[PDB]
């Protein structure tokens, strides 16, 4: 087929690839028990979007969705990536505050719902609608950055001072890069289709390449995630 964007997931394919073995080879060499939690956590997250980044590249996770006359198409292996990604990366955040059970598994089932309307307004057919089920995708995933603002960080505040700053950073990237996310999905393919999909890949890449190998590389570099 020889898509205007494959070059954008050949690129997003190997930077996942190179964050992995990387993390998998410094995560295996550590001995400490927590890090390794979280060794394993870090490597696994850029190990899925690796796979899905290639089946992609390969001409798998696309359809052509019917709506505003044209035949539109639909990366949905990106939200087979994200269903396990972005909890995994949630679960790294929590871990690393002593969040409690209760606090986790509401995220992470908020995270559920926000992958979940997120995909299915991606596939819907009225376009109106499509917004109808992105705004609640969008809503699902504001819960989830206010409880990694406002509660998370309170919590990490009685961990070090090493922790509750390596802690501050990851939050920080996070809150700017998924506000990011509901942007490019609006203004993009799934959206309003006012910018192409080709530019569109290459946000996508960078913000997935960014919030999970540049989110792993300042976790695992860090001594915050040592027992
Ligand atoms: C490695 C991937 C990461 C960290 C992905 C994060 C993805 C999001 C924060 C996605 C958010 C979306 C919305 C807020 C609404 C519309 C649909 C989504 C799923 C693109």
């Amino acid at each position: 087929t020889g898509r205007p964007e494959w070059i954008w997931l050949a690129l997003g394919t190997a930077l996942m690839g190179l964050g992995t073995l990387y993390f998998l080879v410094k995560g295996m060499g550590v001995s400490d028990p927590d890090a390794k939690k979280f060794y394993a956590i870090t490597t696994l997250v850029p190990a899925i979007a690796f796979t899905m980044y290639l089946s992609m590249l390969l001409g798998y996770g696309l359809t052509m969705v019917p709506f505003g006359g044209e035949q539109n198409p639909i990366y949905w292996a990106r939200y087979a990536d994200w269903l396990f990604t972005t909890p995994l990366l949630l679960l790294d955040l929590a871990l690393l505050v002593d969040a409690d059970q209760g606090t986790i598994l509401a995220l992470v089932g908020a995270d559920g719902i926000m992958i979940g309307t997120g995909l299915v307004g991606a596939l819907t057919k009225v376009y109106s609608y499509r917004f109808v089920w992105w705004a609640i995708s969008t809503a699902a995933m504001l819960y989830i950055l206010y409880v990694l603002f406002f509660g998370f960080t309170s919590k990490a505040e009685s961990m070090r001072p090493e922790v509750a700053s390596t802690f501050k950073v990851l939050r920080n990237v996070t809150v700017v890069l998924w506000s990011a996310y509901a942007v490019v999905w609006l203004i993009g393919s799934e959206g309003a289709g006012i910018v192409p999909l080709n530019i569109e890949t290459l946000l996508f890449m960078v913000l997935d390449v960014s919030a999970k190998v540049g989110f792993g590389l300042i976790l695992l570099r860090s001594r915050a995630i040592f027992g």
